[PDB]
Order: C-alpha cells, then structure tokens, then sequence
C-alpha cells in the first residue's frame, strides 16, 4: 500500500489569495527558486523573470477549468530568450531514500493560455520534473506530456531504489522546471504528490 | 497514421559478430559518442570508459534471454566514479522536426548481470533516453523504468511538436545514456524505434 510523503505547501494553497489579490512575484513558502543560469533577478517584477502563486478559479482569464487543486496554482515565467537557461522551483524533504522502494511523484502541469487585455499566452515552455537523492537526480520528465492552451495534465515521475542504490538514506527532492523551450514562457504547476510503496526488486 | 523514422544502425546489428567474436570496444556504425565530460579516452581498452556491440544470444552470461532484436545489443560503460559525469550513443537522423506531430522514441534498457572472470555486473548505472532537435533536448525520460538484472525492458519518450514550435526544420536526434548513478556502471540498449504521426494541437 502507497504511503503519501508529506511536502511543505504541495499544492501552493499558501498564501491564501483572493480574486481581488490574484498573484504573487515571490518564491511560494516551502519551496525554494531554482535558478542555475542566474534568470530570476534579485528585484522581481510582474514582467520579469519570476515565480508566485496564482488565483487561478472558475473564471480564470488562462484556464478553461479551476486549479487541479484548492485555489491556487504555482507559476514559473522566464523573460529571456529561448535557450538561455532552465529555472523553477524546488523542495527537500524530511523523507530519504530507502531501498526496495517505489516512489511515484506525480504533479500537474498547466499551459496557461487565452488572450487577457488583448495580449496572447499562446505558445509553452515546455517543463521538467525531477525526482532527487541528495543533489542527485534520480529520475526525471522532460515534455513527454502535451498540454493544450488552458489546460492542466497530470505527469508521473517514476523510481524503484535498489539495496545497491548509492543514495540510500540521502533526503528526497523535487524540482518543477521551465526549460525555456517556447514563448510563451510560462508553466504552471500544481498538487505536487510523492508516494512510497514496497516494490519488487 | 503512424510513420517510420529511418535511423542508422537501429538496432546495432552491425558489425556482425559471433559466439567467438562477441564484442567490439568501438562506436557502433552509425552512431556517434556522445561525451561532455570527456569520460571517453582517445585510446580504448576493456577497462577504460568504451561503447560498442554485443552478441547476445539465447545462452549469453548477461542476459536471462536473448537480443530484445536480432543477436545484438548495444552498451555504454563508464570507468570513472559514480557522479562523474554523463556519456552514451547519439545519432542526428535525415528527418526534421514538423508541426501538428507526435514523435514516439522507443528503446530497449538493459540492466545486464552475471559476471566476467568473476568481475559482477551486479548494480546498474541508470539510463537517459532523449529526442533532440538540433541541440536542444525536446523530451527526455531519466531512470522511470526500472529494469531488474539480467533483463531488457522497453521505455517511450514522446513529443508533439506544436505550430509554435521554436525548433520546427531542426533534424531530429536521438542520445542513449550512461548517466553513471551506480555500479556496475554498465547500461545496453538495443532496438531504436522513431515514429511520426498527425497529432491535433
Ligand atoms: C507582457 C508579459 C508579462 C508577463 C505576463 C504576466 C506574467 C505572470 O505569470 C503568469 O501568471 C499566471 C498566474 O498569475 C500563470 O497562470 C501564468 O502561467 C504565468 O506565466
Ligand atoms: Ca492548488
Ligand atoms: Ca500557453
Ligand atoms: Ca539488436
Ligand atoms: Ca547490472
């Protein structure tokens, strides 16, 4: 039986925001920005590289539908050119590897998109999803699920550690990444979900 | 209406080898190494980092059964230490990224066991199938299939490519890698598959 491995702020109910205070420009609580090629700047605006949390309900100007989960969704937007780097979020966890163990991180992705005060979120980054040990990546989705404009969709990141694994008792990660691979260059994430089960190996 | 994508030497059955004759240390025709961190020597032996064929048949060492395709498989092995970097095959194909398609990148991952002179291949180093376009990595999939020892088991890394594609004309390309997680750092892939097919959206 699937145990669920508890994550700080897994579906980016916090803050608490309203239709009237819809978004934030700074990094959601529990998690920590992600930015190994130095795209976010130190002052952050609504129009530059950045990551929040937004509003996203009933009648969302980006989405057809409400959040996956709650309120809220998580929001990485890269400002810069195509191919100039990867960023986005991430968390450590209190849990560790252990071996004989499937771990299945399962996360919703949204391509925000519509038109809103005459400007288009048509087009998609693309996204990222990783599993770590440590500073290891374990396993990890890049694109192999297509999300339609204003649409979320679940992927499934899958591991099985070994007795022989390296990582054993090393802390548990999850980074949700924008690989910049589109414009418009804004992925949304949300009801991030890790489990662990007994497997066979 | 799913087309076939010709890539060299999908399956490594060349060179052809025999029961005698059942291993090369040399790039697989049609492939090429693919080596950022410079794992691979100039000069090869059986113990320095290598890649190359080998005959697999119903009876082999390695293997509970038989080549996945053909007699033979593919590997990628890394001397160096766990962490050290990243190596494998890559292979640019005739073919170019089009819109309104989705791409299906099958592989077969071999996790081989058994022994040589009492040298195990117990443990695996993981594996990293990717789809390129151009230089970028359109999708990939890290370690979300585990294979036991002595087994092959298939993977599928899959892409649409939208209208807004950036990469749209880029020749497609495929790398099959050793991303030395763990030892025995040895990992073997055999029958490459590329389809194309019209998606909506
Ligand atoms: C002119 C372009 C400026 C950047 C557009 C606004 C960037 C804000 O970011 C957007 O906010 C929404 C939640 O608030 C998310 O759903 C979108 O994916 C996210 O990219
Ligand atoms: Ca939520
Ligand atoms: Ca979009
Ligand atoms: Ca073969
Ligand atoms: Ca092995």
């Amino acid at each position: 039986s699937a145990v669920s491995i508890p994550i700080k702020n897994a579906g980016f109910e916090e803050p608490s925001l309203t239709v009237e205070d819809y978004y934030t420009i700074d990094t959601p609580p529990g998690w920590i920005t992600y930015d190994p090629n130095g795209l976010v700047p130190a002052k952050r605006t609504r129009i530059t590289s950045n990551n929040g949390v937004g509003y996203t309900g009933p009648n969302s100007a980006y989405y057809n539908h409400k959040a996956p989960e709650g309120r809220n969704v998580a929001y990485v937007y890269l400002a810069q050119e195509i191919g100039s780097g990867i960023a986005g979020l991430e968390q450590t966890l209190d849990a560790v590897l252990k071996p004989n163990t499937k771990y299945t991180l399962t996360v919703d992705i949204g391509n925000s998109g519509g038109s809103f005060q005459g400007f288009p979120l048509d087009g998609f980054p693309g996204y990222r999803v990783e599993l770590l040990a440590g500073d290891t990546v374990l396993a990890a989705d890049q694109n192999n699920l297509y999300i339609k404009e204003k649409d979320f969709k679940t992927t499934t990141v899958t591991f099985i550690a070994t007795p022989e694994s390296p990582y054993l008792g090393q802390h548990l990660g999850i980074r949700l990444i924008n690989p910049l691979q589109g414009k418009f260059s804004g992925v949304d994430f949300d009801n991030v979900r890790l489990t662990a089960e007994p497997a066979e190996t």
